[PDB]
């Protein structure tokens, strides 16, 4: 497998089990945060990690339980942090379901103005958010993983997400992705459209101008789903399966994806489970047409075996001078949590 700045186990199972990563960089901090779901998703923990580029290594302080990411009587799942470069605030959404057909799930967001060392109390977005919907669905959930801010003139904030419908009494409730908005750096948020019909868990991310988000997520069928958003995020009007990027047997597994500055104005990367019949051999794809659906290059091996879950994060200039990325994933049957760091030009010398 391709040779990795980096490769170490930061979550394991012990006294309990660690599922759904979240990645996050700071930027101006040279640090990462690295959230996961500590089940027994009762609660969500979190890492924070301190980059050291002469050393190419990551160092990775003590677990933490974060104490506000929950409601009394509720488990706690789905992380999903954002860093708002405007305040220099740090997000994180989750949702929470009661300690046990009808939509009981709700939408969470906590704050913290100190890098994640402390979060404001839990503020439930749940009513505001949704609206009527809130009855048409059977549940839903945001992410799991990063979100994304856009470079627009309200640097609105931008959370993956996708909700179970209730769209026919004898069907039972089916899947679509879409995304909750913010103009005013999360005071109010707004509900956007579904992406086409089978979509669930996915991420977002901006390209280039005309200001495109694209979107990919996690479907019923043998490859992905990805969705063009021209507006935003408001509309995902286009819509395609991306038969280069496999789905495995059961209902498919959640992927990442990123943008990242282009060598030559910026590109794609996306990790998943390569293996068409199963969650193993994480791998890398490249998108260097971003969104271009056909320009998604073949899949480079980034770790052997059962792999699941992942999340990306760029990460800035790497030591060889080419793009840094940070990659957190599920492995070895769920046993684990993988911290990987590594360059393009490890991944695709040929880019
Ligand atoms: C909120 C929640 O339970 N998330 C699940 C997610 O659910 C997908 C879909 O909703 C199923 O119908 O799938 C998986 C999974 O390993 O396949 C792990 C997550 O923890």
């Amino acid at each position: 497998s391709l040779p990795v700045l980096q490769k170490e186990s930061v979550f394991q199972s012990g006294a309990h089990a660690y599922r759904i990563p979240a990645l996050l960089y700071l930027p101006g901090q040279q640090s990462l945060l690295a959230f996961a779901e500590q089940r027994a998703a009762e609660l969500i923990v979190l890492r924070r990690g301190d980059y050291d580029a002469p050393t190419h290594q990551v160092q990775w302080q003590a677990q933490e339980v974060v104490a506000q990411a929950r409601l009394d009587g509720h488990r706690s799942m789905n992380p999903c942090p954002l860093y708002d470069a405007q305040t220099g605030t740090l997000f994180l959404f989750f949702i929470a379901i009661p300690g046990q057909r009808a939509n009981v799930t709700r939408l969470c967001q906590v704050t913290s103005t100190d890098h994640g060392r402390t979060w404001s109390s839990p503020r439930d977005l749940t009513d505001a958010a949704i609206g009527p919907a809130y009855r048409e669905w059977s549940t839903f959930a945001v992410g799991p993983g990063h979100c994304l801010q856009l470079n627009d003139r309200a640097r609105s904030l931008v959370v993956p997400a996708y909700a179970y419908r209730k769209l026919h009494p004898i069907q039972r409730p089916i899947p679509s992705a879409f995304c909750f908005l913010s103009h005013d750096h999360g005071r109010t948020w707004a509900r956007g459209h579904f992406v086409a019909q089978d979509t669930l868990e996915c991420q977002v991310a901006e390209v280039e101008e005309q200001r495109v988000v694209t979107l990919n997520a996690r479907s019923h069928l043998r490859a992905r789903v990805q969705a063009q958003s021209t507006n935003d995020g408001l509309d995902f009007q286009e819509s395609q399966l991306v038969k280069k990027l496999v789905e495995p047997p059961p209902q498919g597994c959640q992927g990442s994806v990123i943008s990242f500055p282009s060598p030559r104005a910026q590109w794609l990367l996306y990790t998943h489970p390569t293996h068409s019949w199963q969650r193993a051999d994480l791998g890398a794809y490249l998108n260097p047409r971003p969104p271009a659906p056909e320009a998604w290059s073949e899949p480079v091996l980034l770790a052997k075996g059962s792999c699941a879950y992942s999340d990306l994060q760029s990460m800035g200039t790497g030591p060889d001078g080419s793009p840094l990325f940070g990659c957190l994933y599920e492995a070895n049957d769920y046993e684990e949590i993988v911290f990987l760091m590594f360059t393009l030009k490890q991944a695709f010398p040929a880019e």
